[PDB]
């Protein structure tokens, strides 16, 4: 029963619009195998079409907006795009169609609507391009009756080992097709669908845009050498429209100009399934997603008071489905450094300058390929999988489809090394890469991340101890199908456990340290004069200098995180003699969190370095690092230290600002300094830690209850509203929000752990 709801979800999944990185296209979960990509551009002169044609994903003035207005990657779902350069609204309508043995078919409708700014009568270029990879397989596009191209549909036969027989039609679709009078059109025809069909080494497949422009540009060549010149110039919309080749090959092109409004569907019919899918199968389809859909999102995100309203409502749906919209599937090689250099082990004092002369060493080499099926903190900005990024995005994702949640940590698991490493930031393929330099590239296997994903874990535990609408929730409703996915998982997880104990830990027993435990302390590898990249917050203050004797509390509450998650698990698979040892691992850390973290001084916990003089220091910067054995759910509700940190959240003149909590204290000299992108912003997604701990301490019997019941209410309310103003006013999630003006600021399209306001809304932790 494990191995059938894992054929059945592998059949769900299989296909999807899983490039993320492009406004449109599709992929199947399969490295080597059939993708698609749409571009567009208005088309008003001899030379602007190079620079108005969209692909990518972007954001900038000319692009008002973007995104998923509803999305299941089940299902499918439907994108606006709301283009300002182009003068165009876009609609593109995404449909699965179950049958078969190859991951079923899709559809999909195109609808580009010109907006009132728009000329009434511009030339628009629209672009299908497609591409297959692997070397036994065939794509062939089916000659039209014409000479110059295609009145009707353009009908593409291919087959593959993968995906068996198929046929990709793309339809007529309506709209007015301008006609040239001009001479050139005795050659070229007077304008009508066109196809090239080209073959190139599968390698550079995905470079659509330079492979359509080399095309373009051999056209125009054609016409200067065959006497088409400034005399008489054929008119622009026509000096780009490809010379009709279909053909087979690896790679190809249908090309079609609309002036004014257009549509066009794409049908893809895989063979293995009964009859082919037609336009108005395609209409049928994404009709009935809509309602389902509906029907899932006010059963799953039930938003409760003060966000029961329809207002709130389209935001829960626009945060919950760019965030699930997002999902992509990536494969390639990564950049890995494999030296181990000993540099890389930090145990001198200035060990930054060692680290800086082995990366100048530049032993990193490209490995793999990898997979990774997850979804991505910002389309046009960060369209990969970041590790601590996605513990966040899985929260919601996991209500609405607990079995979609496993198949991404499932696919995170399977990255993992024989020492127990997963990069942080997972660059897969030269396409991830052409969007990062060179030098950010290079994965460094003794740099960690928060390990999130385990929160997820432990929300599927409470969940498991307590046909798509069937296979959503299969790893719940069938116990012994949970326990077997748990089963093969844990050994990764305790392989994951076992590698921060072993690669980022902490010196005690060299300097003059008491403590409960001489085991339990923890240091973040990879840390610079003004940076802490790997614990995820970036710039937070830390010790200066950095030191080998460094000891961080948020790196000391994650492995917390780990044992509690190692517990729950490990008591469910019988696994005995670890749940003791992890069990002695959890007490030493709530012992030592105290005895070299918490300062009395302060009322807070802090890092800790070693001084001019050898001795322990703790060095306070209040802010969420302050938080940490709290946000990470460590601390007993009757706690003193918890009621200290309640004190220090709830105080305005530190963290409390009317948008939700500071990442640090407008007190701390280093507020609002440097790059001040963790010193004093607002970020989700620890915001939403500190609201689902306020939230236990509420609905539990204790000293604190009350005020973590006013501090819940009024900081759910200050996020989710802070987060639904932004996204009113600019119809953007932004990465962090601004605590003196409440401005969305950085990065955009952040869909992306700011999407974590869906659950704050529905609340019922
Ligand atoms: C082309 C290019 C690449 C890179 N890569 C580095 C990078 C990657 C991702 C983030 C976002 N984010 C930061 C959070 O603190 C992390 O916790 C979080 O996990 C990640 C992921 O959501 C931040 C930096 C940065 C810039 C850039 C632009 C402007 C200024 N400085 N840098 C440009
Ligand atoms: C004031 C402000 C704005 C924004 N906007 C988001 C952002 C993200 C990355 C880019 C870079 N860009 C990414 C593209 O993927 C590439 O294709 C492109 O080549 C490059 C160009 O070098 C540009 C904007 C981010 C920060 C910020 C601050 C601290 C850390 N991280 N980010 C700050």
């Amino acid at each position: 029963l494990h191995s059938e709801i894992g054929r059945l979800n592998n059949q769900s999944l299989l296909w999807g619009p899983y490039r993320p990185n492009i406004y449109f296209g599709t992929r199947p979960r399969i490295g080597k195998s059939l993708m698609t990509g749409l571009m567009w551009g208005k088309i008003e002169s001899y030379t602007d079409f190079q620079h108005t044609v969209r692909y990518t994903c972007e954001q900038n003035e000319g692009m008002k907006g973007y995104g998923w207005d509803e999305y299941d990657p089940r299902r499918g779902g439907i994108q606006s795009i709301h283009d300002i350069q182009n003068g165009l609204d876009i609609t593109t309508s995404f449909v699965k169609i179950p049958g078969g043995a190859h991951g079923g078919s899709w559809a999909a409708r195109i609808k580009g609507t010109l907006n009132d700014d728009a000329p009434k009568d511009q030339k628009t270029i629209v672009v299908f391009y497609v591409s297959q990879e692997g070397e036994n397989s065939e794509l062939e596009a089916v000659p039209s009756e014409n000479e110059f191209g295609y009145e009707g549909d353009v009908i593409l036969k291919g087959r593959s080992e993968a995906l068996g027989n198929y046929k990709l039609v793309v339809t007529k679709g309506k709209g007015v097709i301008p006609q040239s009078d001009h001479d050139l059109s005795r050659l070229r025809g007077p304008g009508q669908t066109v196809v090239q069909s080209l073959t190139y080494p599968d390698e550079v497949l995905w470079q659509a845009k330079p492979i359509l422009f080399q095309q373009l540009k051999a056209g125009i060549d054609w016409l200067v050498e065959n006497k088409y010149d400034v005399a008489d110039p054929p008119p622009p919309w026509q000096v780009y429209l490809l010379a009709n080749k279909p053909g087979s090959g690896n790679v190809h092109i249908v090309q079609k100009v609309f002036e004014g409004d257009f549509e066009f569907d794409i049908l893809f019919s895989s063979e293995s399934a009964g009859k082919e899918v037609t336009s108005k199968d395609l209409e049928r389809e994404v009709k009935q997603a809509t309602e389902v859909f509906g029907e899932r999102f006010a059963r799953v995100f039930d938003l409760k008071a003060p966000f029961q309203g329809d207002n709130y409502k389209k935001f829960g749906k626009s945060m919950f489905s760019n965030l699930i919209g997002g999902i992509g599937y990536f494969y390639g090689h990564s950049l890995v450094d494999r030296s181990y250099a000993p540099e890389y082990d930090e145990e001198n004092e200035g060990f930054w300058e060692d680290a800086a002369e082995a990366r100048a060493r530049h032993q990193e080499a490209l490995e793999g390929p990898y997979e990774l099926f997850t979804s991505i903190p910002s389309r046009p900005f960060f369209p990969r999988g970041f590790l601590w990024d996605e513990g966040f995005h899985l929260l919601p994702i996991a209500d609405w489809d607990i079995d979609l949640a496993l198949e991404i940590i499932k696919s995170w698991y399977n990255l993992m090394d024989e020492d127990g490493w997963i990069a942080r930031e997972q660059i897969l393929g030269a396409e991830a890469r052409s969007k990062v330099p060179k030098e950010f590239q290079t994965q460094y296997p003794h740099y960690a991340n928060p390990p999130t994903l385990f929160l997820v874990l432990d929300n599927f535990v409470e969940r498991l101890r307590k046909l798509d609408e069937t296979l959503s929730t299969a790893s719940v409703d069938n116990p012994e199908v949970g326990l077997e996915y748990l089963r093969r998982l844990y050994p990764l997880l305790r392989r994951q456990f076992d590698w921060f104990r072993k690669t980022q830990a902490g010196d005690i027993k060299s300097y003059d340290r008491e403590a409960y435990s001489t085991k339990e302390a923890y240091r973040w590898r990879g840390r610079t004069v003004s940076h802490c990249l790997t614990s995820g917050l970036d710039d937070y203050p830390r010790p200066q200098p950095p030191h080998p004797g460094e000891l961080h509390v948020d790196l000391m509450s994650w492995v917390g995180v780990m044992v509690k998650s190692l517990i729950s698990i490990g008591s469910l698979l019988g696994a005995t003699e670890d749940v003791e040892f992890y069990t002695k691992v959890l007490d030493a850390i709530e012992h030592n969190l105290d005895d070299l973290h918490w300062s009395e001084k302060e009322g807070c916990y802090c890092d800790a370095t070693i001084d001019e003089f050898e001795e322990h220091k703790l060095v306070c910067h209040k802010g969420y690092i302050s938080l940490f054995p709290f946000l990470t759910g460590l601390l007993k509700p009757d706690s003193p230290k918890l009621g200290k940190l309640l004190a220090l959240i709830g105080d305005e003149s530190e963290l409390w600002s009317p948008y939700g909590l500071r990442s640090l204290s407008k007190k701390d000299e280093f507020y609002g300094t440097a790059e001040n992108y963790w010193r004093s912003p607002v970020w989700i997604n620890i915001n939403y830690l500190a609201i689902v701990q306020l939230y236990n301490i509420a609905t539990q019997d204790g000293p604190y209850k009350e005020t973590a019941r006013d501090l819940y209410t009024r900081l759910r309310k200050n996020i989710v509203e802070t987060v639904y103003r932004n996204w009113e006013e600019t119809g953007f999630a932004w990465e962090q929000y601004n605590p003196e003006t409440g401005k969305g600021q950085r990065t955009q399209h952040f869909t992306g752990w700011t999407s974590l306001v869906v659950k704050i809304m529905s609340g019922h932790h």
